[PDB]
């Protein structure tokens, strides 16, 4: 497991594009005519449809775990699955706001069908947080980059370990 200092850097590192993560595009990559350029900073776990929301949170759960767990499906699919010990599936209800780092899952509405996922990188209050996701732009084609959100769509968060 990581402290939240391990993981607070870390978040810094994805918006930077300086993480230490063997699937950060180190020189501008394409190889999908449908997605623009993937600038460097960028993260593809899968070698598919270039720097997706899933990829980064590919990644998030592989440094968390080790390398133990790889998640599979799409954004949407990740609240049917578990990441096994100390990960917890939330119910986002109106009195739910949540902890930086973990991760926060959109299924309903104008996500319903793929879903869209990202990491909490500011709790925020009941109103709005500040997100650090990939691809909110459909191109598939910048690193991590932090959104204020206002909840929308937003149907559950993923608590995730921390190390004392
Ligand atoms: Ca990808
Ligand atoms: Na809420
Ligand atoms: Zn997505």
């Amino acid at each position: 497991a990581k402290t939240q200092a391990e993981i607070n850097k870390r978040l810094d590192a994805y918006a930077k594009g300086t993480v230490d993560s063997p699937y950060r595009v180190k020189k501008a990559t394409s190889y999908d005519p449908s997605f623009g350029v993937m600038e460097a900073g960028a993260i593809d776990a899968d070698g598919y449809y270039h720097a997706q929301c899933q990829d980064l949170i590919t990644d998030y759960v592989l440094w968390l775990t080790d390398n133990k767990v790889r998640t599979w499906g799409n954004a949407k699919d990740q609240i049917k699955q578990s990441y096994g010990t100390g990960f917890k599936i939330h119910e986002n209800k109106p009195s739910t706001v949540p902890k930086k780092g973990w991760i926060a899952v959109f299924t309903s509405g104008s996500y319903e069908q793929w879903g869209h996922i990202g990491i909490v990188y500011d709790g925020g209050n009941t109103s709005t947080f500040t997100i650090l996701e990939q691809n909110w732009n459909g191109y598939a084609n910048k690193k991590p980059t932090k959104r204020v959100d206002n909840y929308y769509g937003l149907t559950h968060f993923i608590e995730i370990p921390v190390k004392a």
